[PDB]
RNA sequence: GCCUCGUAGAGG
RNA sequence: AGCCUCGUAGAGG
């Protein structure tokens, strides 16, 4: 209903998108624009988006799995509307169309879907360790003093467990006072380490116009504080993940995580 | 000079914890010849050497053969080594339980290509770099340690730690350390203008050195400096050198941390 | 993830 | 397009 949710779409079209991330984007707004041209607004506008979209990796040619999640309520419906109403005539990625030609919503049609209530995610049992699967290109921003563009494509523990809680804090109905996020960011910079990792890889990706270094594969956090809060907490984050994507650039296909 | 030696040597049975046994030998021997030495060494909190039990293209091992990579990064520390052991040699040389049998000593880089021999000079007069490529050879850590006794290591090739390390252990060794300001000058600019620009193979291990075990990584790391300061590209270049004899992290004395410049 | 140095990186 | 906006460590197109 109003559920975070993720979804996948098989767009079934003559030739492949020369910039999936980037049209799957244009695709997005112009569809959210439709319906309602002040949540495209509003939404295009804010530093916090609640959703992400990822062409997913690895298919025939012509064809493109589309992975759209949301967090907020009234972004769902508005989508739902300009996709039935935009169906019939196919979807367009950049100058050609697309044919639905299927919409997996349902976590059996494809184990990357699916919904789940906020009291769901935050009623998830408290982990010491979270392992988590990148299928596609992850990168944090970790911007210095100066002009200073610069990017951390590696698994620290500390950053993909900060941009989880900036994700909750932006986008949940349950978020902690700032206290209790104080004593989130110190627990975690002080008890997380790196438990290990499999399958990493390195990668430069067109993340929409720019191209981006990230990393993929699988990484375990683990974390020695046995403080419950914290424990908790991170079994909030870890859930939240499947939904709220890690680190930069989600809306452009980067950050696809998965909570194993 | 510092020199990087590799030893074989042959045996009957494969060593239990080479790298604890290894590092028991070369104080035993640096000992025996040289008993103030091994004082004063087992005393410092950076020694100037490592020792590592080597691990692809060289095909299988024979069950007894094992690899000690010897580097030494002061002038005085190799020579009466290399003494030590000879005569030690012929008596058996013990690592364990059993006794093993100097076959080869391969101190130069044509009789193997983590050995060989640089001038601290050499090193301080290597080219400046924009970009330095690592392939760590052995799991390597960093300690990150925090607050109230806690105890964290990042098994990650974090730039700023790679080329920390190299740094501090420039500082502890070379005849012509960087002043306290041009040191920290360094230290600004690496979190400043280091980068991670690429990687490969990399892969977590869990290993035994010391007194315990530890996580740690291998494989390939590019880093990149975005700085123009000619006072970095040089440092970068330095301290790529050094990593062939310094090597990179925790635990160097104890097998891990064996880094090479690509 | 034991001991030691003290804050963050290290030594056995 | 290591470019633009935000300005301190992380983000948005």
């Amino acid at each position: 209903a109003s559920m975070p949710q993720a979804v996948v779409l098989e767009l079934v079209g003559e030739k492949p998108p020369l910039y999936p991330a980037r049209y799957a984007h244009g695709l997005f707004f112009a569809l959210l624009s439709r319906v309602s041209p002040e949540l495209a607004q509003k939404l295009h506008e804010a530093p916090r988006k609640p959703f992400t979209l990822a062409p997913l990796p690895r298919t025939l040619k012509g064809t493109l799995r589309l992975r759209l999640t949301t967090l907020d309520d009234g972004l769902f419906a508005p989508f739902l509307r300009a996709l039935l109403e935009a169906a019939p005539d196919g979807l367009p990625l950049g100058d050609s169309s697309y044919r639905l030609a299927r919409v997996l919503a349902t976590r059996e049609g494809h184990p990357l879907a699916g919904a789940t209530s906020w009291e769901e995610l935050k009623e998830a049992p408290k982990r010491e360790k979270a392992t988590f699967r990148f299928l596609t290109p992850t990168v944090f921003a970790t911007s210095k003093p100066g002009g200073r563009t610069r990017y951390t494509p590696l698994p620290d523990p500390r950053l993909i467990a900060g941009s989880l809680l900036d994700k909750w804090q932006a986008h949940s109905p349950f978020p902690y006072n700032p206290k209790e996020e104080a004593a989130l960011r110190e627990l975690f910079e002080l008890d997380l380490e790196v438990a290990g990792f499999r399958n990493l890889r390195f990668h430069r990706v067109q993340a929409g116009k720019g191209f981006f270094p990230g990393f993929t594969g699988e990484a375990t956090l683990r974390l020695w504080s046995q403080s419950l809060e914290a424990q908790e907490a991170l079994g909030r984050l870890h859930a939240l993940a499947f939904f709220s994507g890690v680190g930069a650039k989600t809306p452009y296909g980067m950050g696809l995580a998965v909570p194993l």
